[PDB]
């Protein structure tokens, strides 16, 4: 018969039994501070000290740091053998790190040799592409997840409790609740940030940095993942030897010349900026103060001074918690599975979330009805970084250890 | 002088008059039950039995079924002969449901030539790309609309109802108001979902699946959007005809050879993954319940158990509805537009929604003032299938029948 | 120890003390009235008459107008001379506002030339790609800012009110709360929208225009900014020239001949429309009433009859404005900053909002703690137009000038 269930975060409430409620919209960048003494109506000398405070919304963005953005330029050689394989001679753009060499074998011909070269089907034009004077313009970061959260501080009486609030969820005491509603649709998953300095000031979101074919050209062409190794890209267009009677080939290639980065400076203002405050990088994760003024979201406090709240979670449930493993990865939109053994006392039955976090960041829970003893759990995540210790959470509560998951992009 | 309209879905309630509210928020994949015997003060012993049951949140989505995407590998072949024009031979790849050919015709050279041709300016190389080791590797749907909402039942003493309600609308009754409140930015409009298997389970999200133009390599590039019949992509490298003497012929390509199924799964983890629970596909239609338990929605409930809310909607207008006309497209961004005949009597005007809707499923709707006597109402709408039949609907009524609208990419 | 701030919007009321309150799910495309008596509980015949008019909600779209898009054909010829440098002669296609050449130049050879050319190593043979047949078919507007909002009235006795109330804010006065609370998602910031008439009716939504890289084929391919001048496609194909003995040389190209606007048209079904109602086009910003019925948004009234609602940013702070600097762009995604010079009297510090704003239109926000005396406050905004002056606002209150902005895309 009992159907236990602390997944609502909230109060029941009977509203000649509430005593104040503050109803807002708040400017996202604002804090915001109430202050009262809550006296009996006069048929007392009793009062009570009511302190809220509300801090700035702060956005936590889980990424995919993706290392340096590049800009260059391309240069093309020719390397000319009138006879020999085109492996035999080693060419000045063999060192370049982007380089793309297409190769005319054994294709020697009267109308299209040097004067010195008497050799018809044989040897070798070689053509070779290649990036230089590479410089970094920015370092970019693949958005996973996107939250926003308040800091919300209450004291009543002597009660004082502070906890960080995710927006479309509620602080939940005896006497006050707090609720932030709220929406913002500046940022979504899969968008590209591109900090081009310190960029503690601000950025560029770009919603097409590519991924799956980069050419030259594209933003996110020229990426250097670690300090050394670049991701290069593709030069898709063609290369064509022009001949002439005793001259030595020249090789053209008819493709795009200018780099992503050019392109990109050439429009920047079909780009969008953000601006940043108070900035915090972590491994894999950005947190700041959006100082975005024209964004609101609603604040509703409603405050109770004599008879407690109904806490709608309330329940007298058990919970025990250790992680059993996980699979996938960390850094990646695809993301990890962490498996949890969950023991349940005090209730035949249970409707909670299990969760997957680390040092109070989550990234992932699971609604799921327990039952009395064991069960296994498995919890969706995303986020994260290569030290990241996932552990099975319920509430504030979680497990002795961790576990990490895979690297991405392997 | 009256002004009836019953768009405002709710009520207006006076706060001393008011028994009960619950205000919280709710994991969205998670259920909440509350149950209550409602007693009088104690003035008396008469008690009210409350009983609300809130399912977890489903979401529906108005699809175009794209078909199968495929992996592939991309052949190329030289067919060349000394005389006759390039149409005059059949060649291997002409069954090849995706094949591209380049032709070199009346283009014969000394220097180009196998042994036994003597010819100048004759005949034909002919250079045929074609796709081959075809394999389907998922199913993939475009997304038109994305909708979410909860099932809320109410039992308030011997009153039970139960509806579907939308987030952002509210369960209205005599005595009990439901709203949902909440926001969800996983799914866009125009992103395209794959399922790799029976993808219960989970899938992808493309944000730049290809539309307008398919070259091999993007995602998307290669569709069969029914069993047989291939949508193929292009091929935007060049060829070359590379020559010898006393040799055949060699066609060279120059573009892409890889699969945008293989570039795809060399980057996974820069897409996004979802996963699903109790799927339900239909015809160009997709139901599930989203199991991330980060979710969250607020739910607010409110309840008067002596003297009746004031149903902001009432009104003592009544309406008849038939289907007129329709034109536009199912499985379509665009949509269809489906015209209405809609009588108003008992009010001179009445200010309402007018919907498109087909078994419970509702895919536009108009708000207008009817005025009294006949009225012609033009609902925009998108989604459906070639077996929907849109009729006219007003609140729970519909008309009588319902007409199809016309297939997309024709 | 005081530390006022206005950026909270909203009430403080006692729920016993709180005499109506309406709260409801409204059609966005819906207006809402509510006319009632206030009547006192019967201890008086003292009526106070309340009248709210709630309007429908409009967006307002700060964009930069990006031109009309063109369809056209794209055509090839070849000229050819025997001897001479490619510049030396002047080409059909110079004309041509797209047009796109590729020489051969000193390339003449006996396999290849007219029989009058005796030419080895001569002249030139020039490839003229070029578009015409050009028409406009539609206005392309790139998106900056959306924003939703409701005009709302309200009449309590003798007082009346009407405030143009963003969606997420609150209209507040002494015995009436008004708050908006909605989410709509199918405008994004970077969309563009695609008009294809007086569209008024409606248009098309692209997500994926081109920008730093058009090509040939592409969405928004060939672009006329203003009534002269295009901005040309890439043509990323390759030119062949086709050679026979005594025959003129033949310019061949590979690539892609179809136009963006014919491709789009042959998948329009894979592209979302919106419709229009009571369009409003200015200079860089578009307005209209979104007619789409299957949208809603929360509305909550609030009415305390006799005691007044504590007002959350009542202050008795003076603050005086004037404009200092302006850098940056309108039309831009990248934005603008305005400095203000603020003086704050009557308070030790205030935190509040300072704004861009003209003519009633905000452009931006910076929420700040000014201090006793003179204050210099930037603000980031993004959108308005060359016409633009930008002035320094706080509340309803501006400076006597503004300023201007750049242009973007020198
Ligand atoms: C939630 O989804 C994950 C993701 O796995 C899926 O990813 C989709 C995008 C698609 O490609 C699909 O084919 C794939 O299964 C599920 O986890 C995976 O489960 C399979 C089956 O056991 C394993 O082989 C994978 O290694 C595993 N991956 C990860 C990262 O855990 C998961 O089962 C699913 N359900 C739940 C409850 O989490
Ligand atoms: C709502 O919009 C539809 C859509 O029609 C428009 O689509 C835009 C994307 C754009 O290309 C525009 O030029 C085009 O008109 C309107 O319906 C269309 O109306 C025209 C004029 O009668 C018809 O020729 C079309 O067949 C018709 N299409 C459909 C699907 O109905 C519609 O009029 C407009 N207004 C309302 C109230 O729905
Ligand atoms: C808010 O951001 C603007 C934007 O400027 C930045 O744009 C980013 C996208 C990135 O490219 C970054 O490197 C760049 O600085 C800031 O304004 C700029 O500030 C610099 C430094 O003084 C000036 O040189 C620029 O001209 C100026 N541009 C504009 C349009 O004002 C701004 O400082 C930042 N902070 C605030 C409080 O607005
Ligand atoms: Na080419």
């Amino acid at each position: 018969t009992p159907v236990w269930n602390d997944n609502a975060h909230g109060v029941g409430s009977v509203p000649m039994h509430t005593d104040l409620e503050l109803d807002f919209s708040l400017t996202s960048s604002s804090k915001y501070t109430y202050r009262r003494k809550l006296t009996n109506p006069l048929e007392e000398a009793q009062s009570i000290d009511l302190h809220i405070e509300i801090e700035e919304q702060t956005i936590g963005v889980d990424v995919h740091a993706l290392g340096h953005w590049f800009d260059g330029r391309l240069n093309l050689k020719t390397s000319f053998h009138c006879y020999g394989a085109c492996t035999k001679y080693e060419y000045p753009w063999h060192t370049a790190k982007c380089h793309y060499e297409r190769d005319y074998q054994y294709e020697t011909s009267h109308g299209c040799n040097p004067s010195d070269c008497p050799g018809v089907g044989t040897g070798c034009t070689a053509c070779g592409l290649y990036l230089d004077q590479l410089k970094p313009v920015g370092s970019a970061y693949k958005i996973i997840t996107i939250r926003y959260s308040r800091r919300v501080c209450v004291q009543f009486g002597e009660e004082n409790l502070c906890k960080i609030i995710d927006m479309n969820d509620c602080f939940v005491s005896r006497h006050v609740k707090v609720c932030i509603i709220g929406t913002v649709s500046k940022f979504s998953q899969g968008d590209t940030l591109l900090f081009f300095g310190p960029l503690e000031g601000g950025g560029l979101i770009f919603k097409h940095w590519c991924t799956s074919t980069c050419q030259f050209g594209d933003p996110g062409d020229i990426m250097s993942p670690r300090d050394k190794g670049f991701l290069c890209p593709e030069f898709p267009g063609s290369f064509r030897k022009k001949c002439n009677f005793a001259t030595t080939p020249i090789c053209e290639y008819d493709g795009n010349m200018v780099s992503g980065y050019k392109k990109v400076m050439a429009t920047i203002d079909s780009f969008q900026s953000f601006n940043t405050s108070t900035m915090h990088f972590t491994d894999e994760r950005i947190e700041w103060k959006d100082p975005d003024g024209m964004l609101r979201d609603h604040i509703n406090i409603l405050v109770t001074k004599d008879i407690d709240f109904d806490n709608l979670g309330e329940n007298p449930c058990k919970i025990g918690l250790q992680t059993s493993s996980i699979e996938g990865a960390w850094g990646s939109g695809v993301g990890f599975t962490l498996t949890c053994l969950v023991s349940l006392t005090e209730c035949p039955t249970f409707l909670t979330s299990i969760k997957a976090c680390d040092k109070a960041i989550c990234y992932g829970a699971e609604s799921v009805t327990l039952t009395r003893g064991q069960n296994t759990v498995k919890v969706s995540g995303k986020g994260g970084h290569s030290g990241s210790t996932f552990r099975c959470c319920h509430g504030e509560d979680c497990s002795q250890i961790g576990l990490h998951a895979a690297a991405p992009h392997l």
